[PDB]
């Protein structure tokens, strides 16, 4: 019995949890008071077979028995039509069906949030079904979202409220938090996201890569041997997760770290503290820790990687456990270095070797590949100091309309509402990197840019409209960037035609917050940039800067919210003028 050992491994508690955020993850659709459902019955199950493991179908295995469960509620194809489709499907993969259906972008209407008298209240009188909620919700909205993370934040999110619930100002206590959460909820969701498309889009070995550079990175003490430990564990635990394994990807991701909290000493001096609590902190802990550490006397890499004279033939040997060993060795002394550049360097070391090898002399042909590293290392370097630059010139609003009108001119056939979303995040790396020093910009900046770069890229393969961004997507995982960086306007855009339907202004936009307000006005410049695209100096802002009147205008004038129809029309007569 599979379920059986789940069980007494995470306890009733987390695998009750871990549960629910599968069929939430699955069936995103479908409302909270059937998923809780489904959830106790295959939980009751669950501890028939603990006494009696071989009953019922105790004797199965996780996939059939959840697959058939959420198969009572998708055969209703009037609710999730194109579900009923894998219910019909068998065992070796009705569950691949599943996943190819997961949805990134949740048509759910935006998660409104009660005033903090109510949630405190709902909160108080049943503690149980209100952070069931809260799974539900962000498990349901993130399909990808790291389960045993999830978890974690749970945790947190209980302990918001039962401290600020009993706050002098419970508004004051709990908000901060409460919003201090959504964001790091966003970030840990990108970050997996980008590790699930590795696995899935570009194979282990790509994932396996990612991994060695960054532990090598984060405990340049640990050996060789002891990384490549860790890292065949870590990628079983991330294949489990992307796969829809929670219970076991959270079982296994328990025992990674019980495992390097022992050998301790083996790996790095800064787990001192992670190791001294709750699991679940301790996981958290773990995986975001700084890096130890770096040892004193090392040798030089030239030594063993571009000066011997074996070479060649232990690239011939076991050409994957030393490319490993490069990457680790490069890695270890460069902490000063993002991921994928150091996977940059690894792949142009190993196109190296494979044209090098097969020559008359080698050591003649690969003596010199360090200086093909060069261009490569200062062209992410001199990318941040220039965007770092400007960033700090016109602040972080200012800069999204600079990134929003590049990357529109780059990709126009893209969706307004990815590309004000892309850009927006692109932006945010400013106020989180540039603010440090050289050593740490790189890493910071080029890595977040992947993870912001993978979302553009997820969402593109959606609904594919632009060539050059699958091209782009499709072609290297680590070449990403670059890639979009030398993206230029596309010259074989043809330029929209403005209709009403296009920009609609009604009056409700009064109402939203700052943030909601230039969202809005972004969501403009975008529509603006796909009709206008050549035509257009710098005349965008003269624009954009009649479309903030007319707003203000409009808000503050008392007749009725109609201004911003006839008013709405005025401007669009000036807009088109430019």
């Amino acid at each position: 019995s599979e379920v059986a050992h789940r069980f007494k491994d995470l306890g009733e508690e987390n695998f009750k949890a871990l549960v629910l955020i599968a069929f939430a993850q699955y069936l995103q659709q479908c409302p909270f008071e059937d998923h809780v459902k489904l959830v106790n019955e295959v939980t009751e199950f669950a501890k028939t077979c603990v006494a009696d493991e071989s009953a019922e179908n105790c004797d199965k295995s996780l996939h059939t028995l959840f697959g058939d469960k959420l198969c009572t509620v998708a055969t209703l194809r009037e609710t999730y039509g194109e579900m009923a489709d894998c219910c019909a499907k068998q065992e070796p993969e009705r569950n691949e069906c599943f996943l190819q259906h997961k949805d990134d972008n949740p048509n759910l209407p935006r998660l409104v949030r009660p005033e903090v008298d109510v949630m405190c209240t709902a909160f108080h009188d049943n503690e149980e079904t209100f952070l069931k909620k809260y799974l539900y919700e962000i498990a349901r909205r993130h399909p990808y979202f790291y389960a045993p993370e999830l978890l974690f934040f749970a945790k947190r999110y209980k302990a918001a409220f039962t401290e600020c619930c009993q706050a002098a100002d419970k508004a004051a206590c709990l908000l901060p938090k409460l919003d201090e959460l959504r964001d790091e909820g966003k970030a840990s969701s990108a970050k997996q996201r980008l590790k699930c498309a590795s696995l899935q889009k570009f194979g282990e070995r790509a994932f396996k890569a990612w991994a060695v550079a960054r532990l090598s990175q984060r405990f340049p003490k640990a050996e060789f041997a002891e990384v490549s430990k860790l890292v065949t564990d870590l990628t079983k635990v991330h294949t489990e997760c992307c796969h829809g394994d929670l219970l076991e990807c959270a079982d296994d991701r328990a025992d990674l770290a019980k495992y390097i909290c022992e050998n301790q000493d083996s790996i790095s001096s800064k787990l001192k503290e992670c190791c001294e609590k709750p699991l679940l902190e301790k996981s958290h802990c773990i995986a975001e820790v700084e890096n130890d550490e770096m040892p004193a006397d090392l040798p030089s890499l030239a030594a063993d990687f571009v000066e011997s004279k074996d070479v060649c033939k232990n690239y011939a040997e076991a050409k994957d456990v030393f490319l490993g060993m490069f990457l680790y060795e490069y890695a270890r002394r460069h902490p000063d270095y993002s991921v994928v550049l150091l996977l940059r360097l690894a792949k142009t070391y190993e196109t190296t070797l494979e044209k090098c090898c097969a020559a008359a002399d080698p050591h003649e042909c690969y003596a010199k590949v360090f200086d093909e590293f060069k261009p490569l290392v200062e062209e992410p370097q001199n990318l941040i100091k220039q965007n770092c630059e400007l960033f700090e010139q016109l602040g972080e609003y200012k800069f999204q309309n600079a990134l929003l009108v590049r990357y529109t001119k780059k990709v126009p056939q893209v969706s307004t509402p990815t590309l004000v979303e892309v850009s927006r995040n692109l932006g945010k790396v400013g106020s989180k990197c540039c603010k440090h020093p050289e050593a740490k910009r790189m890493p910071c900046a080029e890595d977040y840019l992947s993870v912001v770069l993978n979302q553009l890229c997820v969402l593109h393969e959606k609904t594919p409209v632009s060539d050059r961004v699958t091209k782009c997507c499709t072609e290297s995982l680590v070449n990403r960037r670059p890639c979009f960086s030398a993206l230029e306007v596309d010259e074989t855009y043809v330029p929209k035609e403005f209709n009403a339907e296009t920009f609609t202004f009604h009056a409700d936009i009064c109402t939203l917050s700052e943030k909601e307000r230039q969202i809005k006005k972004q969501t403009a410049l975008v529509e603006l940039v796909k009709h206008k695209p050549k035509a257009t100096k710098e005349q965008l802002k003269a624009v954009m800067d009649d479309f903030a009147a007319f707003v203000e205008k409009c808000c503050k004038a008392d007749d009725k919210e109609t201004c911003f129809a006839e008013e709405g029309k005025k401007l669009v007569a000036a807009s088109q003028a430019a």
